């Protein structure tokens, strides 16, 4: 009699037992009909099958039926999910059923209701391309991971197309990653015609029946090209011979509910398993990345080959609506001429800092030297780094001023005050925010990177009011979000034959990094940024792993996290290179009637914390509390 060992679709990080009947046989990988609950019964998935119970046999139910004969996962999938149940750990039944499709979740059968042996190759590129094509080319059939740098316009997507074409000429198959926002019509248009082969897009307008389809016909080999977003990763391919990640910076290849995985991080472990190459493309790399080619873990190929831009001094301007004067003035030159602007804040939510307008001033913690973020209602700096808490100071310390200023608001209410500076002209956002266009002058709100297809040609100034949020932001990251978006809107400016514009406003022009962003590149400030993570022992140098946690009485959460700090740092293997800073109210601290807050985990070495992590949720029946919360792992978060 045999038992299978069942994950179910449930938030409980563990497989449940089940007896086979006579008669009935199943493999890991298929899907199982069981009793759940008290008279319920769920679809589950068999994770392996063995001889042996924890439980007494005769307390288990029996399987009710067996709804594959075949696996629905391939080994390179299911090796993955369960590596990353673990790593992320996250339960596993809510990362296996999250990988299926829909109709398969709800257990219907997989099935419905080549190009190989005659495919025909249907274009000259520059030495830099066909050498980079000759460099993935040769490294076909074991894995390596390649970073292809190159600015937009420098050539990328055909070395894309030529290495599709060489694994296509192979018989294999490819899997193209892009960001959610990033299969237009006139990419998935270019794809399709030069392939005379199937190629198979999963875009989020297709419905359950068009998206099974589309897995069975990659699992057998109908298709030969699959084109989507993050969840495609887990895509079954017969026979997979690359992988290439568009735009491998971009936030959304991080899932941010549920299973938090990085899709790109996940993408290079597929390819290791099945030991293919994987290109990352980015024309803005994630300094994660380029610490990979710095250890000599990826191969770096790289694309080489006009905006008038100002930087203006805020401090002791008169400014109105957080506008220089003289961007006010360029705006109406622009606005009169009939043509549009964008203006670029930073992100809702944002956690502000405290600084003297006059000086430059910016407050900082005394005990730890971070930056500190000020709560305005409250009249409280308080530190995200080692939580001390200081009032407002009503005076600069360093000039004497009282004009302290927060910096890194959002569109509060600005809607409203920039339309009295600019009568009769009208506002609109621009961010792909709604809660879950052609004309002449107007006014362009932003608080992100645009898509690569989203283009708007009536736009000739673009303000980056966002600066000094990025510069004094208590999150590590925001200097280089800010870098790429500075360095997509400077290369779209006026790409050529219509001159663009760029402003940037900040108290600090001359700060280092910006200095040396502006000056020298993306690329030199990435090095830059790199060389100070390190100094700081920040990632991508370190591991971190966030653990959120609220509550709606300001009291469970912290003292939730306070335990299993406690419960963390007691571990066998916590040594001298391990912190846990926190508890600390997270950076947007109340969001509804809950209170956020969180604690940090660091250490040098991604496994160690993750087998750090593992012993501690091993015991975290030791804290009652644990249940009284609502709380989650988010292992290298992007925050
Ligand atoms: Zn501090
Ligand atoms: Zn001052």
């Amino acid at each position: 009699m045999p038992v299978a060992h069942v994950a179910l679709p449930v938030p409980l990080p563990r497989t449940f037992d089940y007896l086979l009947p006579e008669g009935m046989t199943v493999k890991a990988g298929c899907r199982v009909r069981v009793p759940f609950g008290k008279q319920q019964e769920r679809i589950g998935i068999v994770v392996s099958v063995s001889d042996a119970s924890e439980l007494p046999l005769n307390e288990l139910k029996a399987v009710v039926e067996v709804l594959d004969s075949e696996p629905v996962f391939t080994h390179s999938v299911w090796r993955l999910l369960l590596w990353a149940a673990d790593y992320y750990h996250h339960p596993i039944g809510d990362v296996l059923f999250h990988a299926l499709p829909i109709l398969l979740r709800q257990g219907r059968p997989a099935a419905n209701a080549d190009w190989r042996t005659n495919y025909a190759v249907s274009l000259r590129l520059n030495t830099e391309q066909a050498t980079a094509v000759g460099a993935i080319h040769s490294a076909a059939d074991t894995f390596s991971a390649w970073l292809l740098a190159g600015v937009t316009g420098s050539g990328k997507t055909e070395v894309y197309l030529s290495v599709l074409e060489n694994v296509l000429a192979q018989g294999k198959q490819a899997l193209v990653m892009v960001p959610e926002i990033g299969l237009t019509p006139q990419t998935i248009a270019r794809f399709r015609e030069r392939f005379n082969a199937p190629v198979e897009v999963l875009h989020s307008g297709l419905n359950d029946s068009e998206r099974l389809s589309a897995w069975l016909k990659a699992k057998n080999g109908e298709a030969a090209i699959v084109i989507g977003t993050r969840s495609a990763l887990f895509t079954p391919f017969k026979n997979l011979g690359v992988i290439v990640i568009d735009e491998e910076h971009d936030s959304s290849y991080k899932q941010q509910e549920g299973w938090r995985y990085h899709a790109r991080d996940l993408a290079v472990y597929r390819a290791h398993s099945e030991q293919i190459p994987i290109i990352l493309g980015s024309a803005t790399p994630a300094l994660e990345t380029l610490c990979n080619v710095q250890q000599k873990k990826y191969r770096l190929l790289r694309l080489t080959r006009p905006a008038i831009q100002h930087v203006l001094d805020l401090k002791g301007q008169k400014v109105q609506a957080g506008l220089a004067p003289a961007l006010i003035t360029r705006m109406r030159q622009h606005l009169q001429a009939d043509n549009q602007v964008i203006l670029f804040l930073n992100r809702r939510g944002f956690a502000p800092a405290l600084l003297c307008h006059d000086c430059g001033w910016i407050a900082e913690c005394p005990r730890c030297d971070h930056y500190y973020t000020l709560h305005q209602a409250q009249h409280h700096l308080r530190c995200h780094h080692c939580d001390s808490q200081r009032p407002v100071p009503r005076q600069c310390p360093s000039c004497g001023s009282t004009h302290l200023v927060p910096v890194g608001l959002g569109t509060e209410q600005l809607e409203q005050t920039l339309a009295p500076l600019f009568p009769g002209v009208p506002i609109s956002r621009i961010d792909r925010d709604t809660t879950s266009h052609r004309g002449g002058a107007r006014i362009l709100i932003g608080t992100q990177m645009l898509a690569k297809g989203h283009h708007f040609p009536d736009v000739t100034l673009v303000a980056l009011l966002d600066v000094d949020g990025a510069l004094f932001s208590a999150d590590f990251r925001s200097a280089e979000r800010f870098a790429q978006l500075y360095t997509q809107v400077a290369g779209r400016a006026g790409r050529a034959g219509k001159q663009g514009e760029v402003v940037l406003q900040t108290h600090h022009p001359e700060h280092p990094l910006l200095q040396t962003l502006l000056y020298k590149g993306y690329d030199a400030f990435a090095e830059q940024a790199l060389a100070e993570r390190r100094m700081m022992q920040l990632p991508p140098w370190t591991s971190h792993v966030i653990v959120r946690a609220e509550d709606h009485n300001n009291q469970h959460a912290p003292l939730f996290l306070q335990q299993l700090r406690n419960l963390i740092l007691s571990s066998p293997l916590a040594d001298e290179k391990l912190w846990v800073l926190g508890p600390v109210p997270a950076l947007a601290p109340k969001r509804g009637g809950r209170w956020r807050w969180q604690i940090l985990l660091q250490h040098p070495s991604r496994v160690r914390l993750q087998h750090i992590i593992n012993g501690t949720l091993a015991l975290i029946n030791t804290i009652p509390d644990s249940r009284k919360v609502k709380w989650v792992l988010d292992v290298d978060p992007i925050e």
